[PDB]
């Protein structure tokens, strides 16, 4: 389970 790119 990973995540989105910090805007
Ligand atoms: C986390 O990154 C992976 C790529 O290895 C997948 O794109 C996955 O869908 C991502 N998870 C989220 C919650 O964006
Ligand atoms: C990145 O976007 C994904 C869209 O499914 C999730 O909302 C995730 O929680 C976001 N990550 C951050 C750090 O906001």
């Amino acid at each position: 389970p990973t995540t989105t790119p910090l805007k």
